């Protein structure tokens, strides 16, 4: 009667497992009116997984984690189902939190506002007649946090816009007011109205489809000639279910409602010696804090991962458009509020691409006739998600020097608020179009690394480039040129709380202090090379800083414990930021050991964005990247057994003349 | 009798012009034994070029700059030839400088050392028998600067290595001593010998060709399946001689012995309004300072551009290997010591590539059926040069959002010195292989921008992201989230001398204070976004800091004057770093105006490298990048008239169901 076991313990729940879980929960709560918010894999404990994979150990139980609401009860209930026995094995009621906002939760808000008499009244005061409510739209946001209601009601705020025609881009025409909606009652409970009213813009909409551009600039550019990419003999990667093998890497590609892509059990086959690198790597939280202090714009600091979910938000991807070439896709499966499985087709795309030169060297002695050149190929595992106005394109990239990179491209549309005719947008925003204020904001991400560098028992350090402390003209530093790398190994959590520093070109190592490279004498490591590391601009004690305690440092290293995934806590919406949970709980008093143990390394990276008119009405892609590169992991360049694109030795060159 | 005029005043000298120039100079110096070091275009004065191009002004004279040596005379002579009249129009003797080391200058050093009795003696003491000198090799370097000789003799230093077989990579087997060679006499004048001798390594060479890898790891990887890129309808760019037009950009692609690629007269056609952006952009100098203080390693700080020349060093590029696709090549032409033209075929490659997504947005309201996606194409203008052990791959990239990026990939081979059996390499280097010490070093580059942002009269600024100065809980910043961009406009040179700062996410604007964006109210600008900006680690007053006065700040802005190209001075080798020339001259007392005038913006960027065994025996490519992006230059995203890869409007989606 139980669902079939998966091919691999880290595989996401199948649609059958989802329905089995929600049947089990409905039965457990029979006679209660409940709705499903989350039904997802509860991954095996790290010890249990490693013991199963590498030690012939017990098969970990297949478990689903659920979150439900119950009509007329505050907060949520959450728990675990054991799928093999179709039973609820753990359950608890959390009356004072609110959970992630699903697509269904968000979907109904527009019609609630269009039909609400107070909202209609504000639209009419703003210059939109009462019988034109079909032209009023809103983007349904998390309320984020509002101290007037805490978590006592489940709330959204509606950022309201106007379209003259359904095909317009509405973001040139924000309205001035902000309805607050009770998600479960489907009712507006309050409208924040500014002391200074600003009526709807009379300008044309700032549009971007070809029909609009033809009107606006006369004509489109002609179709460019095509650039065609083919792989007539197929690809070099091999997938077995969700397990990838490519260029000596092996790893499991997972996916969930919240993080989106989760890469697990990542190893590199070093000439027959299969060496672990990471147990798990993913994006674990975000925050996108805006920088206008005016009310109610403090409530714009979406933690998109915890409040909406990079999986729930993810686009179905298309062949030729989003990622071109020969592509392997994976689907994603979630539950809807009724407990039925839902599918997002082609949620992940996997492909391999040309990546320019891997390495080259030529000898000047025979005018470069002696020459070796080897081209690089990269493997890319990608998704794209839409958070209302913005699109986040995520690319996990594996490379043939053994490095792993995460590239992000931000696109979509600026968040916009209305600007009066004579109103100055600065210093907190930019007038990107008439009557349009695009507020300053940051995009910050929390990369969660559970490392196993060359096996278990790891540490982390900051590496700072420093001049020698001996002065110019000393016997020790006669010409003043000496410099070295100062490695500060983190002994306790408090030591790890560190920022990027340009002054020392700071990087961070994650290494195995139990092992030694036989050439260099240093421990094997992967080094985080990451410079897009903004300070958190919101102050200490701010709503933003309190709700995202991870974001105030570029690096936070804590001891591993099971279920330490989400650093702003498990249920993010409407938390005030007060209390010991998430990263604040894991840091504790800062005194716990993190040298030579099981650690978790959370890195904060991202951008700070001051809008300009180039970003409007649709923003060109803005890049973010970080890299984890092997240093002292190998004893020589690991790509040298890749066949060169061209090689001629000195003796060969001599024979050719 | 004169050479034909070029198609364009910025075109490099043709082979005919080169020979015409060296004939003219030989005639002028008839009865003197002279040799040519440099024969290159003297570009028109900026005012003369702009007046010719945009104002129907005078045709600038076609001029060649030369540098020659004369047997038995110290230093160099330099001057100008007017090509139309075949006459020397300017000449002077500089008895106390030394010029760039050409391929011919460097080529003879190995045989000088193999034949020198003192060198042979040191090879025998180092364990190499006297009859095996054919196995001894050296990389011929600039002496850089040695206070024992100043500029009084023209000198090289030879970094000596040993090969057991001609096809070895010699860098696993450095020897311990350093011969000093008089370039013009072809004689060793001194050998620096360490107090502690280290004999040649007995280990196998660390090799990297397929035949070596088969011995070392058993077998190569099988040939991967191919990834084929075709453009069956040709390319979208158009070249007219050296003038490029692509995606509304127009510019002139020049090339010289020193800088390599020089992009000039760069404009963007904004719907019929052709708007200047830069008059000239290039790399103007480098320095690669090593961080071992031990003698004689202070002399390792090559200024590769000024001391060897990115043009003289440049590789002939090959189709399929270096840059793949449909390619347009340019050749380079220089003079040899006899005054004859020499050609490097396919020195520059030009092509266009897929560059992922340009922009995307989809509407959640119809589950993303309403969707627009436009793919990006980039145009790449590239060269690769070899400086003995290292290869520098340079890519100038134009993009369809109007941004311009410079990407660099470093590859080739670590500089190595010998390490005794029991000798510790740290803190100044790493043991990357037995008996091999790879010293710490930086690679620093000076990007020279002569801007004309939307026309003449420009300024520069630092932009720093800052929290509001009002505290949390104030009426001005109630929730502590307010933040803005503090723009510091540089009024005098001293103001501009600024570093990258992580604490504020610093960027720099180059803008036209005479113009205003009609939406934002800000001046049009291109913003330098650049975070790979190391501090110079060598101390103030060091040889390194004195010879590269530009490298101590990330940004140096000075007034434009003609012939302010090279910031460590015109003749770099063996300058002590004392004296007012190059950037130190241009900075002066720091008081000159640089607000709203003709300015030059020199940016220092690069990396700091602590070797590891992954980099040996051949280093995987290491990336460096910076971007110049339009901000408040356009009134909206300039790529919106590119045909989308996919577009469906809301009304279209409604009709499709």
């Amino acid at each position: 009667a139980a669902p079939a076991r998966p091919a691999h313990p880290l595989d996401p729940l199948s649609t059958a497992e989802i329905k089995a879980a929600t049947n089990t929960v409905k039965s457990y709560f029979a006679g209660k009116k409940i709705s499903f918010n989350t039904v997802t894999l509860r991954e095996p404990a790290r010890k249990a997984y490693i013991q199963w994979k590498e030690q012939g150990g017990p098969l970990p139980p297949r478990l689903a984690y659920y979150v439900i609401l119950e009509a007329g009860k505050p907060g949520v209930k959450e728990g675990l189902v054991d799928l093999a026995s179709l039973s609820v094995i753990e359950t608890r009621a959390l009356e004072t939190v609110q959970p992630i906002l699903t697509v269904e939760d968000l979907c109904s808000t527009e019609e609630v506002i269009r039909n609400d008499p107070a909202v209609i009244e504000q639209c009419v005061l703003s210059g939109i007649p009462a019988n034109e409510m079909h032209k009023v739209y809103c983007d349904p946001w998390t309320i984020g946090y509002d101290e007037r209601w805490g978590t006592g009601k489940r709330l959204q705020q509606a950022l309201v816009y106007y379209r003259s025609d359904e095909d317009d881009s509405q973001y040139s025409h924000p309205l001035d007011f902000c309805p607050i909606v009770d998600t479960e009652e489907k009712k507006v409970i309050f409208i924040d109205i500014p002391n200074r009213r600003r009526k709807v813009s009379k300008h044309k909409h700032a549009n971007f489809y070809p029909k609009h551009m033809i009107e606006k600039v006369g004509a489109m550019r002609p179709e460019a000639p095509p650039i065609n990419v083919t792989q007539p003999e197929g690809v070099s990667f091999k997938m077995t279910g969700n397990v990838m093998e490519w260029s000596n890497f092996k790893f499991h590609i997972g996916f969930n409602y919240r993080e989106g892509i989760v890469l697990s059990d990542v190893s590199y086959n070093d000439h027959g010696n299969v060496r672990p690198i990471f147990h798990r790597i993913s994006l674990s939280e975000m925050i996108v804090p805006y920088g206008s202090p005016e009310f109610p714009h403090q409530r714009k600091h979406a933690l998109d991962i915890g409040e909406y979910g990079a999986g729930y938000m993810t686009n179905p991807l298309s062949l030729g458009c989003d990622c071109k070439g020969v592509i392997h896709y994976l689907d994603a499966h979630f539950s809807d509020r009724a407990g039925d499985p839902i599918t997002v087709k082609n949620a992940v795309c996997i492909h391999e691409e040309d990546d320019g030169l891997l390495f080259k060297h030529s000898d000047f002695r025979d005018n470069f006739a002696t020459s070796l050149v080897t081209r690089a190929t990269k493997l890319v595992v990608s998704q794209i998600f839409t958070a209302a106005n913005y699109e986040y394109c995520l690319y996990w990239v594996f490379m043939q020097d053994g490095a792993i990179r995460l590239d992000i491209r931000l696109t979509g549309i600026l968040n916009t608020y209305i600007l009066g005719d004579d109103e100055e947008a600065g210093p907190w925003g930019t007038r990107v179009y008439p009557n349009v204020n695009a507020h300053n904001h940051q995009h910050l991400f929390s990369l969660r690394i559970d490392p196993r560098i060359d096996g278990d028992g790891n540490s982390a350090a900051a590496c700072d480039a420093k001049s020698s402390p001996y002065p110019l003209g000393s016997p020790e530093n006669m010409y003043g040129n000496a410099f070295y790398s100062e490695k500060t190994t983190f002994k306790t959590v408090k030591d790890s709380l560190t920022n990027y520093e340009s002054a020392t070109g700071r990087s961070w190592d994650i290494f195995n202090p139990n092992k030694v490279n036989p050439y260099s004498g240093k421990p094997p490591s992967y080094k985080l090379v990451s410079t897009q590391c903004p300070p958190l601009l919101a102050k200490e004690g701010s709503l933003v800083a309190k709700r995202a305690p991870w974001a105030s440092h570029s690096v936070n290293v804590v001891p591993y414990k099971d279920n330490r995934l989400y650093p702003s806590g498990d249920h993010v919406p409407q938390w005030s930021g007060d209390g010991v949970r998430g990263m604040r709980e894991w840091i504790g008093d800062g005194s716990e050991n993190i040298d030579n143990t099981d650690i978790l390394f959370f890195h904060t990276f991202g951008i700070t964005h001051f809008p300009a008119p180039e970003d409007f009405p649709l923003m060109p892609a803005e890049p973010i990247t970080l890299m984890l590169r092997p240093r002292h992991f190998f004893t020589e360049n690991p790509g040298l057994d890749i066949q060169p694109s061209y090689a001629m030795t000195t003796s060969e060159a001599k024979r050719a003349v």
